């Protein structure tokens, strides 16, 4: 039973667990031991929830950032039902307590006992919310299809649950003796070593001597750092870059200067290098794990003897020891050493009168001093739980410290699930900056997995989506072992997902194949009997959607699926439901050989916007659909059914109803046959509003190469962008704007302005509230940067958002360019 386990988690993180012990290394022991333990315990705390408590781990609710409705509700051993006419503000007892009576009835005889589960779905509602507020009304009351619910009695969650279970006296310098290299290059060598505590440099970067080039140089030099050994950070990376000169970069390799048991290095270490793109303090700790082919930098770190680093209790011991300031106030809404002097000075001002400006104050404190540190180390101790905003500032690699890292983690406990499902991405990509597995960060993203099936659901995918990637792999799969211990259930359902991402990748690889050589139609057909073996069939039926673990993808619609004709040969594959109905009837888009990281990151940060949106009264009819990365350039795409390209609309093919004498008209007519009568008028306002929000959202995220192929609409009206290959103007785009947009806007009227100054309303509203937001947006771009995305790899990305949010400037300066840039776009619109 325990091997099968372990076997299992070898096939579903794609890494043998053997691999872990073959490294015969401490921390890695220390670890998966350590980590175990507090994911069985975790594992152990969910067997003793309540079933209410046990239903909000396994199915969070999804609830919504009078009027009557009909609800369709049955019992879980039954093909009886009953329709009824209840209330948006009803709340799901009042509908239980109604589906309990009409039980009572017909079968000739409390409503606590039960929840609702939704139709065909890991879905249920429950909780004092009214019906309104409950994400499936609403996606029931706008498509105006009609809810369907089963009641599962407190038993029935039980049998599931049950189913379900398993020092300061070293004032000499720092030095290090430089040995020898093992690499290639065409010219001499020359190594650059600096200390860093994150961002800054603890002390100026010393060099090596130039050696002529060859496979193994030899140095045997001593590199002195102008800082003293009793003043090395607890958090200090020594970072090395090795180039050729006459610059041209070759590798580079980093180390923390104390272990994970914070115990001073000694003696002999062997480097094993990186490719270069010169120093990279950001970059991992840890070395090449190809030591066959990479280069490696022999170094000896000299005895200074065993030194430990000191325990908290000697460092707050040691660390406990004008009207005109502020002064600091005008310079608290990137400073001069003045300045900093002012703030290191007013430090414990800050604490009392300014506890959200600590970012600002551990960015002056002198890190190379060992005594400024304590000091500040004081004063975080006492220091007031932050805001989530100004905690989601301190996970960034600008501030290091380990205790400073644990007060982050300490103020983001508060987050809820919803908010910490929106920022999950940003966290996990933070574990890259991390030099240490064990971590508090580590131990926060696991027990919020363990606590949450969704949060559970989406580390596995964001990490299981980078094991392709050398530097994550032994940490990544190291959490994923950690958290399947903690799920053995959960670990078989993913394996069921990780089962039909196989298929899909083979499947692919074949249409790609098949797509050279002959028609679509001979193609679709074997991509069909290939899809209809046993093999296939099974692995890609009765699974739990990975972009979504609510949807379930039951019975695959072999007939309904294809591929587009995009470079990649993309997978369209249907399922349905009988269960679930119309809710059975989704689609999914397997897309290989592209990274679809940026893509998830911009449907994430237009998700957020919709989110934002919706919290200040304004729903903008957004379409934030799924895209997940599962692989090595392998991920979902979620398929946004009832739904057409502006191309493919405007192609004008005959025959059909949407036939128009002018182009501008094709848009309109289009939703006159989706929308006939009195329902066109509700199409119109969909466009128009979910117009506004993309025009907003792709101007503020720099959105590019905007064409007919990659917009989107809904027969509802609602207009979306797809394909977002780029971001942050990298090929400054203006804002976009469409005639024939503009046309459906003005309800298909050459001049209609009070249709469009309502538009150019929600334009400048959807801008002025994310700009109000815009410090979030920054924070969670610059934490994005860890991920390595090419389009987000310095502070000239971060700027575009800067200038699209016109941060630095005030709302009437910024509304004013605002206008210039919305007038700017309607002039060149023909
Ligand atoms: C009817 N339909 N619906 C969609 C659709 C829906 N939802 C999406 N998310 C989406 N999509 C595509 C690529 C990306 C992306 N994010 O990269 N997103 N496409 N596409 C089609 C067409 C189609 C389908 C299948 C075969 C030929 C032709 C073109 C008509």
């Amino acid at each position: 039973v325990k091997k099968l386990i372990n076997s299992q988690i070898s096939l579903l993180i794609g890494k043998g667990l053997h691999e872990f012990d073959s490294l015969r290394d401490p921390e890695v022991n220390d670890f998966r031991t350590k980590m175990r333990q507090f994911c069985e315990e975790a594992a152990a705390h969910r067997q003793q929830l309540g079933w209410v408590e046990w239903l909000q781990y396994s199915f969070p609710l999804q609830l919504e950032p009078n009027r009557a409705l009909l609800v369709n509700v049955k019992f879980e051993g039954s093909e009886e039902s009953f329709t009824f006419q209840v209330s948006t503000k009803d709340m799901p007892l009042a509908l239980m307590a109604c589906a309990l009576r009409k039980k009572a009835t017909v079968f000739r005889q409390q409503p606590e006992e039960y929840a609702l589960q939704v139709n065909g779905r890991h879905e249920y509602l429950y909780g004092n919310y009214p019906l309104c507020h409950f994400q499936y009304i609403c996606s029931c009351l706008h498509s105006g299809l009609t809810p369907h619910l089963t009641m599962v009695h407190s038993s029935s969650i039980l049998a599931m649950r049950d189913e379900q279970s398993n020092l300061w006296s070293l004032e000499q310098p720092f030095s290090i003796e430089l040995i020898e290299g093992r690499k290639v290059n065409a010219m001499k060598l020359v190594v650059q070593a600096g200390l860093f505590h994150g961002n800054e440099m603890l002390c100026k970067t010393v060099s090596s001597s130039e050696v002529n080039v060859c496979s193994e140089p030899v140095w045997k030099q001593r590199l002195e750092f102008d800082i003293s050994v009793c003043d090395l950070p607890r958090m200090a990376r020594l970072c090395f870059a090795l180039y050729a000169v006459v610059d041209c970069p070759i590798a580079w390799a980093n180390l923390m200067l104390f272990d994970y048991k914070d115990q001073l290095k000694t003696g002999e270490r062997c480097l094993y290098m990186w490719p270069s793109v010169l120093l990279n303090p950001a970059g991992t700790v840890r070395g090449n794990p190809n030591t066959e082919s990479a280069a490696a930098l022999v170094i000896y770190l000299p005895e200074v003897a065993p030194v430990y680093f000191p325990a908290l209790e000697k460092i707050l011991e040691l660390g406990r020891h004008e009207e005109q300031l502020q002064l600091r106030e005008i310079l608290e809404r990137e400073l001069y050493e003045h300045e900093k002097d002012l703030v290191w000075k007013m430090r414990h001002e800050v604490q009392e009168h300014f506890p959200e400006a600590l970012a600002r104050l551990l960015l002056v404190t002198k890190w190379n001093k060992h005594e400024d540190v304590a000091q500040m180390l004081y004063l975080l101790c006492s220091w007031p739980e932050l805001p989530v905003l100004s905690a989601l500032e301190l996970l960034d690699f600008s501030f290091p410290d380990c205790y400073v890292g644990s007060f982050a983690i300490k103020s983001l406990r508060k987050l809820t699930d919803d908010e910490l499902f929106q920022y999950l991405l940003q966290l996990v990509q933070v574990l890259k900056y991390e030099s240490y597995l064990d971590c508090e960060l580590t131990k926060f993203l696991l027990g919020r997995a363990l606590a949450n099936r969704k949060i559970g659901h989406f580390l596995f995918w964001h990490l299981r989506s980078e094991m392709h990637v050398p530097s994550v792999a032994l940490r990544f799969g190291l959490i994923m072992e950690a958290y399947c211990r903690g799920s053995t259930h959960h670990m078989k359902v993913l394996m069921k997902q990780g089962e039909a991402l196989s298929k899909l990748k083979a499947l692919n690889d074949f249409v790609k194949v098949s797509s050279q050589k002959t028609t679509k139609p001979q193609t679709k057909e074997m991509m069909h009997m290939c899809m209809r073996q046993e093999t296939y069939m099974e692995a890609l039926s009765h699974l739990q959607s990975p972009l979504d673990p609510s949807t379930l993808l039951e019975e695959v619609c072999v007939e309904q699926c294809t591929f587009m004709d995009s470079k990649m040969k993309p997978l369209w594959i249907m399922y349905s439901s009988e269960e679930a109905g119309s809710a059975g009837n989704v689609g999914i888009i397997f897309k290989n050989g592209d990274d679809l990281r940026q893509d998830m990151l911009t449907l994430q940060m237009i998700q957020l916007m919709d989110v934002l949106w919706k919290q200040e009264g304004l729903d903008l009819r957004m379409t934030p659909y799924g895209c997940l990365p599962t692989g090595d350039r392998t991920g979902l795409i979620e398929v946004v059914l009832h739904s057409d390209t502006i191309a493919n609309i405007q192609l004008n093919k005959s025959n059909m109803a949407a036939t128009a004498a002018f182009n501008k008209d094709a848009l309109l007519n289009w939703l006159k046959s989706k929308n006939p009568g009195e329902a066109l008028d509700r199409a119109i306002e969909e466009f128009t509003l979910s117009c506004a929000g993309y025009c907003v959202a792709t101007y503020v995220l720099g959105i590019g190469d905007r064409h007919s192929d990659n917009i989107m609409i809904r027969e509802s009206g609602q207009l979306f962008h797809i394909d977002f290959g780029h971001f942050l103007g990298n090929f400054r785009v203006p804002f976009i704007l469409t005639y024939d947009f503009v046309h459906v806007i003005q309800q298909g009227k050459t001049n209609n302005s009070e249709k469009f100054e309502r538009f150019r309303g929600y334009c400048e509203r959807a801008y002025t509230i994310l700009r109000r937001h815009g410090l979030l947006f920054l924070h969670l771009f610059a934490l994005m940067r860890a991920a390595g995305l090419p389009e987000l790899s310095c502070s000239k990305d971060i700027q575009y958002l800067k200038d699209s949010l016109a941060l630095g400037k005030t709302e009437e300066e910024a509304l004013k360019h605002f206008r210039v840039k919305f007038n700017e776009a309607l002039r060149e619109s023909w």
